[PDB]
């Protein structure tokens, strides 16, 4: 246990890093998804023709799939930058640094994807675009079904009503998982996470006092996260045996080589 | 400001510098001179014994590369320590977040070189928080590109250490470097220079009181930031060559990400 002032200090630290590391915060995403801003209004893609006009303003299922893979790579870069700032992370064994990231980036991506989503769609191109869930759900053969459970998770997850400051600590807890497969020094990983959890517990208590057992309930959502990554990796594997024309990113190839 | 305030600011920064960096200059100096002897790497065999005995954090391809990379992991590790320290400089965290990021982005190299001198003498360099000592003859003698990559760090430390600065001098000098208002892309230079003029004020008084016998040490120390900039460009231009010359450098995709 740390003194509560130390945890408050840790939380502020991490919020600052998160702000610096991720250009599109939940705070900015919500201001776009709600409205009353002629300054911030997205272009909305709901069919093939509006997609064709989307390029001029900012095969189809592949074009969209590949574009998602490059946004994903962009996010691993941002998450890796953030992780580097978590107190203790860079002092870990170098091999374990990779393993935490190998197993953490996806669970973090979906968490952060939820900030860019509502029941009806998802922000793209750094807020400038909005692609509707119904349009994606209607893409051919294997795709389309690739996007829907993220929406199903995002709707429930977003009802916790967390903000960027809450999320910064929650992301950290994810990265610092000492039960990831193949870690060499689990002990120093748990000790760090024991601090992030303490920081998160306090942060949640103060920022959401009317919201009973949010800490518990937020920890339970990592159950949902694990399954989404399972279903997703099973899906990517099918496209790999179906589409031999297209490829993955070197960085992406690494995250999904082995893994539970 | 009143002299008591500069004495206070200097006391403040020394206190912060102590907590932020594991191995002070005072402690390194006690190690490099004499009076638990550090494990000494002076050739290929003693390095092989360095791991599996003291099992070093950064060194675990082939030998010269392994060492070259190990320096970069320590550098990344140190950047977090400097970032922690910067957060305590009065006023720093109250600046525009983009500018905090810019000041660190362009400052860490000069601070790393500066502090590297505290761990160096003419004959070698401390590693692993003092537990190791790697000889300059060994580093200087690594093959083709790598040998010459390490020797200038030593060439700098020897001249710099002839000023005979201590941690209380160095804490302010570091602060002055961070708060450099000529870094590219700053949005609000005024408050950065305002802070720098105070750190300079504290630095000038500190040197006068701590080194009264040493005329124009303030001046001579400002002249060394002329040196630092040229050494950092030389270094960066040198890394550029190794990246384009050595194809034996294949690290894990996620590692290259962390260590870029
Ligand atoms: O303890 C520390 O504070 C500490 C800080 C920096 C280095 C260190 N970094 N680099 S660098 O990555 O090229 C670099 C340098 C300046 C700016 C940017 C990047 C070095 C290159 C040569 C040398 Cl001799 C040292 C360094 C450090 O080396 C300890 C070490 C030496 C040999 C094997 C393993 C570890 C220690």
């Amino acid at each position: 246990h740390m003194e509560s002032a130390d945890l408050r200090a840790l939380a502020k630290h991490l919020y600052d890093s998160y702000i610096k590391s991720f250009p599109l915060t939940k705070a900015k995403a919500r201001a776009i998804l709600t409205g009353k801003t002629t300054d911030k209004s997205p272009f909305v893609i709901y069919d093939m023709n509006s997609l064709m006009m989307g390029e001029d303003k900012i095969e189809v299922a592949i074009r969209i799939f590949q574009g998602c893979q490059f946004r994903s790579v962009e996010a691993v870069q941002e998450i890796t930058e953030y992780a580097k700032s978590i107190p203790g992370f860079v002092n870990l064994d170098l091999n374990d640094q990779v393993t935490l990231l190998k197993y953490g980036v996806h669970e973090i991506i979906y968490t952060m994807l939820a900030s860019l989503m509502n029941k009806d769609g998802v922000l793209i191109s750094e807020g400038q675009g909005f692609m509707t869930r119904e349009f994606l759900k209607s893409l051919r053969k294997p795709f389309g079904d690739f996007m829907e459970p993220k929406f199903e998770f995002a709707v429930k997850f977003n009802a916790l009503e967390l903000d960027d400051s809450d999320l910064a600590i929650f992301i950290a807890v994810i990265i610092l998982s000492g039960d990831r497969p193949g870690l060499l020094n689990v002990k120093p990983i748990e000790d760090i996470q024991d601090n992030l959890l303490q920081a998160l517990e306090l942060q949640l208590k103060l920022n959401h006092p009317e919201s009973s057992q949010l800490f518990a309930k937020l920890l339970q959502k990592m159950t949902d996260l694990r399954q989404i990554v399972t279903e997703h990796v099973q899906l990517l594997q099918v496209i790999k045996k179906t589409e031999t024309d297209m490829s993955l990113h070197p960085l992406l190839q690494e995250i999904y080589k082995d893994l539970y």
